């Protein structure tokens, strides 16, 4: 039996949180995958690191777990033909593909839902730290997939499209995206990092909660991210 561990980067979505672990749970019963919800609550108040909360839930999740699901808090698979499985050796197992996403439709977009073997996302040195704000970390990544020689997998013979294979309940000004770009953050998130990851991600969890909801057990990690002004000062534009 493998073991997924579902990386939720989560701050201040709380009505996306309540829908998603029912949802995701009764879902992932239905096709049998053992797995745990880890909440990776960014409680600093720098701009949303996504890539960086991953890194931090990968070191975190235990050995038991031999997979890993990064996974958006806002979007639901309504297809049980998506099988969040363990991945094969090709590389990760890529969910949300753009045949299937209600809103991203290029062709190496890996953002959304993508599942990552712990072998390889240590191969890879896990995702680039720099992302701070909206945006890329998953396109940096899928370089970062290609560099270690591997590909991308997605389940094949899905019938549903683009309009109904998720639930994508985001509404843009309601949880707004912060695309923000301040200092040289254009210039320098446009390229490929290979000086941070996995390895040196800055943080320190603060607080675990074990959370039930509705007798569902869920791990919340208070995670204060550090930012190191002197490499990228856009994680604060204020
Ligand atoms: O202030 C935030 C911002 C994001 N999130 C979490 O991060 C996920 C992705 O963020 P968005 O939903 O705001 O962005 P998108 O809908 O545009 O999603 C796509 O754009 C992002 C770019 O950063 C990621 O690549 C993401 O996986 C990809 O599906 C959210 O679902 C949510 O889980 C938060 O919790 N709080
Ligand atoms: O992080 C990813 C974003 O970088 C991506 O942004 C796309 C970039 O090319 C543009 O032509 C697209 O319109 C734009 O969405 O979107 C998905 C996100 O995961
Ligand atoms: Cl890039
Ligand atoms: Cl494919
Ligand atoms: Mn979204």
């Amino acid at each position: 039996v493998h073991k997924m561990a579902l990386l939720v980067p989560f701050r201040d979505r709380f009505e996306e949180l309540l829908q998603f672990v029912p949802h995701m749970t009764a879902f992932l019963k239905r096709q049998g995958v053992a797995h745990h919800i880890f909440v990776l609550n960014q409680v600093d108040r720098f701009r949303f690191n996504r890539a960086s909360l991953i890194n931090v839930g990968f070191q975190f999740a235990s050995d038991v777990y031999d997979y890993i699901a990064m996974h958006d808090v806002d979007l639901l698979p309504l297809n049980d033909n998506l099988l969040y499985e363990y991945p094969s050796s090709l590389g990760p197992l890529h969910i949300a593909g753009p045949k299937l996403h209600p809103k991203y439709h290029y062709d190496n977009f890996v953002g959304g839902i993508l599942l990552v073997r712990r072998e390889h996302f240590k191969q890879m040195n896990g995702m680039s730290n720099q992302y701070w704000g909206w945006g890329l970390e998953n396109d940096e990544f899928f370089v970062r997939i290609r560099d270690a020689g591997l590909q991308v997998t997605r389940p094949q013979n899905i019938k549903t499209g683009t309009n109904d294979t998720f639930s994508h309940i985001h509404n843009r000004y309601h949880r707004k995206r912060d695309t923000q770009k301040c200092f040289n953050q254009k210039e320098m998130t446009r390229k490929r990092d290979h000086k941070t990851g996995l390895d040196n991600v800055k943080y320190k969890i603060l607080k675990v909660h074990e959370m039930l909801i509705d007798q569902v057990p869920v791990t919340i990690l208070n995670i204060l991210l550090d930012c190191d002004v002197n490499k990228t000062p856009w994680c604060d534009c204020s």
